[PDB]
């Protein structure tokens, strides 16, 4: 038998917090950004690899847990979390390109990795 779907973002997300999650010195910064990210994206688009992860799902989250009652601000952090998070994986060459980028999101720079001990 072949265990299907072996390479999924939450399969990356859970190995990368394993290695990055290990004590480093820059901005004691909370959890926030760890939560908000897994409990919305990992049950969502997290059991879809991200070499078929398309922009329209991505799209299609801020835009339903919108609908689901979270606040625009709120999804406009989540927006920017899961961006720069993604881009973690362009820049580990695992991804070609973060289809963040090729979707609909709603408009705001980014507050950059505030990260953790």
């Amino acid at each position: 038998m072949i265990e299907p779907s072996k390479i999924t973002v939450e399969q990356w997300l859970n190995r990368w917090l394993t290695d990055y999650a290990k004590p480093h010195l820059r901005q004691s910064t909370w959890e926030s950004y760890e939560t908000v990210l897994r409990l919305h994206v990992i049950p969502t688009l997290g059991s879809i690899p991200l070499k078929k992860l398309q922009p329209a799902d991505i799209q299609r989250l801020y835009a339903s847990k919108l609908e689901s009652g979270l606040s625009p601000t709120r999804v406009r952090y989540i927006h920017v979390v899961l961006h720069e998070a993604m881009s973690q994986a362009r820049e580990s060459g695992l991804l070609l390109q973060n289809p963040t980028e090729a979707a609909k999101p709603p408009r705001h720079p980014l507050e950059h990795h505030h990260h953790h001990h």
